[PDB]
């Protein structure tokens, strides 16, 4: 509704030092501290015991909260949390202070995994919602992101096009951050990501990165999981989320690109256990 304007700029009417790099597109290893409140929809998944960061989020709406499947549902590794084996945090920047009077610890209601989540083959469907015991506050910290239409959809996901990727996840292959991260990325071609990888590629999902021969680098690794990837919408000056981040091979290993949830491709399914609710 409010979704997709940050408090601590469009509400202030301000950009952030990379907002740029991403408009003049349309036609977290090697990234940079994100800036305060530039991100206020980021999530980190937490796990209560042992206290240890899992994964990344996102914010979508004042009691939901979105996030990749394997995040949470992964057989392969005993992976099958429960409501109340994590938690969320919400508004942080720093990976390890609790920001006191900033962030906002919230527990589960209910889990919900994609019925069609494909984890024995290739992460088809890589998504998975989060119901929050008590509705969270917003604040110049805490703010929701927009999910994408048709419209948006068709506008901003193009190949060239850039969308942000923000995390806590490492900074290299397997070491954290001190602060949530911030890349830019440019979507990649259908055809090029299919063919950089031996896995089969599916429209449930899409690849950002850059090319080997374009200088710059950047991806999203451990940690990022989870995470959203954005675009802001030069028609309304909003962000939503397009993507969410799902797998990859290594950690912006050269020809090798990140792979994401293709949100829109499944907001069906969203509407659907929202409003069954």
């Amino acid at each position: 509704a409010d979704c997709g304007l940050r408090p601590l700029f469009e509400k202030k009417s301000l950009e952030d030092k990379t907002e740029r790099e991403l408009l003049e597109s349309y036609i977290i290893v090697e990234g940079s501290d994100a800036e305060i409140g530039m991100s206020p929809w980021q999530v980190m998944l937490f796990r209560k015991s042992p206290q240890e960061l899992l994964c990344g989020a996102s914010l979508i709406s004042d009691r939901w909260v979105l996030t990749a499947a394997h995040c949470l549902l992964y057989p392969p590794w005993d992976k099958n949390f429960t409501e109340n084996d994590l938690l969320v945090r919400i508004g942080k920047h720093s990976r390890t202070r609790y920001e006191a009077n900033i962030e906002k610890i919230s527990m589960l209601e209910k889990i919900y995994i994609h019925p069609r989540y494909n984890w024995r083959e290739n992460l088809d469907r890589d998504i998975a919602l989060m119901k929050l015991k008590k509705p969270v506050a917003f604040s110049d910290y805490i703010h929701p992101v927009c999910l994408p239409d048709r419209e948006t959809a068709a506008s901003l996901l193009q190949a060239g096009y850039k969308g942000r990727v923000t995390g806590w996840g490492n900074l290299k292959e397997t070491g954290q951050p001190s602060v949530l991260q911030v890349v830019n990325l440019p979507i990649v071609e259908r055809p090029v990501c299919k063919d950089s990888t031996r896995i089969r590629i599916t429209d449930n999902m899409f690849c950002a990165g850059y090319k080997p021969d374009e200088g710059k680098r950047g991806d999203a690794c451990e940690g990022d999981s989870g995470g959203p990837f954005v675009m802001k919408s030069p028609f309304n000056n909003r962000w939503y989320q397009m993507g969410i981040v799902s797998w990859g091979e290594g950690c912006d290993r050269d020809g090798k690109y990140g792979f994401y949830t293709h949100v829109f491709r499944l907001k069906k399914w969203i509407q659907k256990v929202i409003d069954q609710f």
